[PDB]
């Protein structure tokens, strides 16, 4: 990893190599203190179109419950992508620290994981662009949801994996999605994967059964509004035609309840001048 | 292995079964009568309910700081014990570290002022070293993170103190400082002392450094004189010439910005159920 540059705007925190912001370097940014995360592809042949290409795609994305773009630095020996860092940790941690959330937590989180999702589709980013079984958390005393977009250890279970997806080489990546973003509140509520048998999670085959016959139950002891019972129904649903839609869901009453209301860079011109002079290797 | 079966149905909500990592294996649920979300740990009637047990559980309930991880209730089973006790939502703090990468200077002073506080209470309740898990220390679900320090329970070398792993014998409240030196340093690095981190499970080598007292940091850490200064004073070789609690207690960077501020179930009826559950069905 290239060694530590623009002493004057950011201070090195620590070089990491282990979550879902890769191999990284980890930085304060000396005014905002703001964290965060630089990633590097060395100069030459790698900077190619499709790099460029997430770049400016990347850049594109301004919704804050997404793990936003910040900046892009030459150096002699790589191009260095800076973003947001979210030093919170991952939901999934945070969910077994929790044991399960309360009805509203799950509603709170899940409202903002919406927000993020819609935004993204209604930027063409479907699917397997979009980190949403390994969603993250800011710093805040009161955590926001981050989503992770294009990454250029952590489990990854198959449960979030479509029945349409199991099934076919083709289909819609938004609905595909609306089923992930189910797994994700269900997880929430329940503190375990749906489908997953929790005693056998590498039994596979069994999963995916569970899976393609929406075999889920939630437990006895977990108590959840008819609402929220129905919503997760809506989700739910092998069939991709009859699966509730993301527009659906933001007028889905359990959605919202306690809905909050909401809910200086770089010329593109330069970046490119950067991106070019990047793409030759002293 | 398995636990037994939801009980108390009116007082606890179960919120979740949980099988391994600092508490254990064991039952997550909440209070509904305080809204506080509680562990709960199992023995088996019988045999297992032994002297240590009754010692521990004793000793356990007779503590009552805001940085230990406090003593509930104790509830007989037709099977088992029931140890009830605070559950810290929030984690391990090492696990807030990795998420930081390190911390500011400010912010480890935050947690190091909770984890003396803490220590000096046990110390002075004669609850030292052993007693302590003080390697694994733990956040409560407070928006800003209480430490929470686990005493009696039913890694990295690191933490081992030079006369631990030479002397016959020692003192457990001195070995306790180097420990807490141990946790500020990761704190503030973002790494363990001592330890090689391209080469963690070399015991050997670490082994060595902690000897021979090799620690350095970071060029990019940049840290106070008084906080170097303290952290000098702890990692120091002989047990008699370590800084001593009382003596952090009233050092510079321990001083600053320091917070001033740094209805139980009876006796009776706890040993009463110890002595129940003593018989096995
Ligand atoms: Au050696």
């Amino acid at each position: 990893l290239p060694i530590m540059h623009d002493s004057d705007r950011y201070e090195l925190v620590k070089d990491i190599g282990s979550g879902n912001f890769g191999v990284a370097r980890l930085m304060r940014d000396k005014q905002s203190n703001e964290l965060v995360a630089v990633k590097y592809i060395e100069r030459g042949e790698k900077i190619d179109e499709n790099v460029k290409r997430e770049i400016i795609n990347h850049r594109s994305l301004r919704h804050p419950n997404i793990v936003r773009f910040k900046e892009v630095i030459l150096t002699p020996t790589h191009l260095a992508i800076v973003m947001e860092y979210a030093s919170g940790g991952e939901l999934f941690e945070r969910i077994c620290n929790a044991g399960r959330f309360s009805e509203d937590e799950a509603r709170f989180f899940f409202q903002q994981l919406i927000s993020g999702v819609s935004y993204c589709h209604a930027m063409q980013v479907c699917h397997r662009d979009l980190k949403l079984e390994n969603t993250l958390l800011d710093g805040s005393p009161a955590p926001r949801l981050k989503i992770c977009a294009f990454g250029y250890d952590t489990v990854g279970t198959p449960a979030y994996i479509a029945p349409e997806v199991l099934l076919k080489k083709e289909y819609d990546g938004k609905v595909a999605d609306v089923w992930s973003c189910g797994v994700t509140l269900y997880v929430m509520l329940v503190g375990a994967y749906p489908f997953e048998d929790p005693e056998e999670p590498k039994n596979f085959r069994k999963t995916i059964h569970r899976i393609l016959n929406v075999q889920y139950a939630i437990p006895d002891y977990v108590h959840i509004s008819p609402e929220c019972r129905h919503l997760i129904s809506r989700i739910f649903v092998a069939d991709p035609a009859k699966r509730i839609s993301i527009p659906e869901i933001r007028n889905h009453e359990w959605f919202l309840k306690n809905l909050p209301a909401d809910l200086p860079g770089q010329s593109i011109e330069e970046i490119m001048q950067i991106i070019a002079e990047a793409t030759v290797p002293p």
